[PDB]
DNA sequence: TCCTTCGGACATTCAAATCA
DNA sequence: GATTTGAATGTCCGAAGGAT
């Protein structure tokens, strides 16, 4: 029964953490871009539009 | 040793589906 | 209308190999 568990998420994840698969935090800028001196960048998530059926569930 | 990359486990998003 | 479902979507651990 291996279900580990995790810190709480951030948030959102910056561009540079997205990319790395790596820890974001919730202020800007995050701590990995502090680090890299890079520009710590938002961008959009994907909005699911309506419409779209499921089929029946359980 | 530090850093970069990444497969896939852990977690979240939210309209559809279902309930009442 | 209120609550539940569950695939799409998002986050990032931990291992491997490269860089310094
Ligand atoms: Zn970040
Ligand atoms: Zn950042």
């Amino acid at each position: 029964g291996k279900v580990k568990k995790r810190l709480p998420q951030a948030k959102r994840a910056c561009a540079k953490c997205q990319k790395d698969n790596k820890k974001c935090d919730d202020a800007r800028p995050c701590q990995r871009c502090i680090k890299a001196k890079t520009d710590c960048i938002d961008l959009p998530r994907k909005k699911r539009p309506t419409g779209v059926r499921r089929g029946p569930y359980k």
